[PDB]
């Protein structure tokens, strides 16, 4: 233990699309990463939002984030959070960065979809399918319960084709017309903004990385196919012991056949870039940037608790 992830103000984790603290009370989201940054002196807290929901809205996942920092900061005494999102909980973020901008130190968002997914494009489309909606309803109905029961507050605020919508390609379009920032490119770009931005006199820096194992590596006949980078071909035990490997292989190739090029599995690279774009490199799937399932990951892909607490110690380093 020292202090190589002691910042000046509290570091906020928050969760994306599915999550909670601790699905149903046993399983941290965020895989022994609070720990770690605890033992290297940091000062963090693990948001607990609704796993389906918009991120704007009165009872959205920003307003919840909102009342979050607004407890920390009364409890640590502290002025100012900085906030580390993955996936949907960097737009929830973002969210807070405007609303509430003298709040917010920095904004890192790890694998968040800025501009969407193809995938959640995919999954509403397919829903279109049904002439009846009913496919809408019940699946609805049965995600909105796995919300309820996994939330380790039971929380029963759950939106699922909310949830889905905001992440679909043309809402991201327009929730970054709703919610601009400096941090963004523009649109169609698959560029990034600036480092920083100061809103109402109050500077925040900015930074995202994203994961790219999922590589579009041949083209035969129309049909696009990818390679897990992450991974020794075929036979490395993150296929066996993990099964968000191959499930992400999977929706990747989703992905690279609606022209999403390289991506985690559901976030491409592309989307992912938000202010200082740290890398882009990680040979990652979604789910191992936040050291996942159960810290399995393909033996080809970096650390992710050595990145995220490095980063901290870059907050520390750049005065937040
Ligand atoms: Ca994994």
């Amino acid at each position: 233990a020292d202090n190589y992830a002691a910042t000046r103000y509290p570091i906020i984790l928050v969760h994306g699309l599915t999550g909670t603290d601790k699905y149903a009370g046993v399983l941290e989201y965020w895989y022994g990463i609070q720990e770690d940054l605890q033992q290297r002196g940091a000062t963090v807290y693990v948001a607990n939002l609704s796993g389906f929901q918009s991120d704007d809205g009165p009872n959205g996942r920003g307003e919840q984030l909102l009342a979050y920092v607004k407890t920390v900061l009364a409890a640590t005494g502290a002025t100012k959070v900085n906030l580390v999102g993955h996936s949907q909980g960097g737009l929830t973020s973002r969210y807070v960065a405007a609303v509430a901008p003298d709040l917010v130190a920095s904004v890192t968002t790890i694998g968040t979809p800025h501009r969407g997914s193809e995938f959640a494009d995919f999954v509403q489309g397919v829903l279109a399918y049904d002439p009846t909606g009913l496919s809408s309803t019940v699946i609805a109905a049965f995600v909105n319960v796995f919300g309820i029961l996994t939330s380790s507050s039971n929380n029963t605020n759950q939106d699922a084709l909310a949830a889905l919508k905001t992440l679909t390609t043309a809402q991201a379009a327009t929730y970054n017309q709703n919610y601009p920032s400096a941090g963004l490119g523009a649109p169609g770009s698959c560029q990034t903004g600036a480092p920083t931005e100061t809103v109402g006199g109050n500077t925040h820096l900015l930074y995202s990385w994203a994961g790219t194992a999922i590589q579009p590596t041949i083209s035969v006949g129309g049909v696009t196919g990818a390679t897990d980078t992450s991974t020794i071909p075929l036979v490395d035990p993150a296929n066996a012991l993990d099964p968000s490997t191959l499930a992400l292989f999977g929706t990747g190739t989703v992905m690279v056949n609606r022209g999403s090029g390289q991506n985690d599995g559901v976030v491409s690279k592309c989307s992912a870039l938000y202010g200082q774009v740290l890398s882009t490199s990680y040979k990652w799937n979604h789910l191992d940037e936040i050291n996942q399932l159960l810290g399995v990951r393909g033996a080809n892909a970096e650390d992710p608790v050595a990145v995220i607490r490095t980063h901290a110690n870059r907050l520390k380093l750049a005065g937040v």
